[PDB]
């Protein structure tokens, strides 16, 4: 039962000033960050090392897609880095997503979360006809989500409207992690058409990765209890 | 000049890799810095082999929405890179926003190549992840899709090169991993290059030679 924060907060800056700024804004205790491939090939390790050291907990969003040897090899150093969640393509297949388990194995209880991307959020029908796959989305992301779960992954990045049918399908215990919800306080947050934080963590999300809504706030600290309190 | 030749630097280590590089000349060869030693010691590592002289080919095939795939590649034209990847399977629009997020670098921008079937997947693998398409077709279909998005080239075995060459046209690069310096099932670099790659990707039969320089000399050699 120890605190357990539902809000990852995407980290996407081009200048490392103005992202430890941010950082020093926000607390540890109340949310998690998200280090995705744009700051991680701009600044690196130690980075994620400097954000380790101010006390957060760090989702290394590089969604690793190789052969099983350099996918594993990858996952492990991000287990070196003694990251809390770290990502890879399911559509990179079962034998690398259980490579990439198998050497985590070894760090224990404190080892990385390994959680499978199915289709990412930018592709629907035409994107997907152009690269080979003629299923119904809804189908496709089933089966790379079920493909995860059996290569023993630790859950999957999902929307909020997949999240009850995957818990259904793949267990309680797989993680899912929700992309898209904006906070209930702000601007287009009191829109029907998609869910709120309280909706989407009802609807079976375990965490919502959120970024410019906070990111761009005045008091991101406010922002976040806001959202906290509501969940 | 256009060293042909690609090392792989597959190294957990940084002195042990750095010790390598300093027994070669980068004159001679291209490095390539993957997914493991860009994990563990990121773009310092990079800058350090372009200290050194070296060209280097960053292959963290990124696959991501567009937006944040060109921003990961634009990020890659900020530390100077000769070239990096991308996933085709992330599509043709990932692919097109990576190209024009890099148009501004001009001439010294990197080659931005494409990834189509990984080497680990065959048939039943592909079946998986809901391709039902025989895996030679699918890597046509997938290299067609990256040259229609403008990018230079793709990642292509010995098997796949001539073929793709012939199809996709002289200008679009082929580089091309599993080659061996002369058992006769795997091309040698000469072989390679015969039947279209523009650029061999190496590791192990340089990076545990006990002369590497020698192996580099003897292969660019024989490739005339
Ligand atoms: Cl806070
Ligand atoms: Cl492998
Ligand atoms: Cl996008
Ligand atoms: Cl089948
Ligand atoms: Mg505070």
């Amino acid at each position: 039962a120890m605190n357990d924060p539902k809000v990852i907060v995407a980290l996407d800056y081009d200048n490392l000033a103005d992202a430890l700024a941010f950082v020093d804004k926000i607390d540890p205790s109340t949310c998690r960050l998200k280090v995705g491939k744009e700051m991680f090939t701009l600044f690196g390790p130690d980075f994620v090392r400097e954000l380790h050291k101010r006390g957060f907990s760090v989702f290394l969003d590089l969604k690793f897609h190789d052969i099983p040897n350099t996918c594993s090899k990858a996952v492990k150093a991000a287990a070196e880095l003694g990251v809390w969640m770290v990502n890879v393509h399911a559509s990179g297949g079962e034998r690398m997503m259980a490579a990439s388990r198998e050497i985590l194995e070894p760090y224990g209880k404190e080892r990385p979360l390994l959680i499978g991307v199915t289709v990412l959020t930018s592709m629907e029908s035409a994107d997907l006809q152009g690269i080979g796959i003629l299923s119904a989305p809804q189908d496709h992301v089933l089966r790379l989500a079920t493909l995860t779960k059996n290569a023993g992954l630790d859950g999957v990045v999902c929307s909020a409207q997949e999240a009850s049918l995957l818990k259904q399908h793949l267990g309680r215990e797989f993680k899912l992690v929700t992309p898209g919800i904006r906070p209930a306080g702000s601007e287009q947050g009191d829109q029907r058409r998609i869910m709120t934080p309280a909706q989407a963590i009802a609807s079976g999300s375990d965490y919502l990765v959120i970024g410019r809504p906070i990111t761009q706030a005045a008091h991101p600290e406010v922002v976040l209890e806001e959202i906290n309190s509501s969940l």
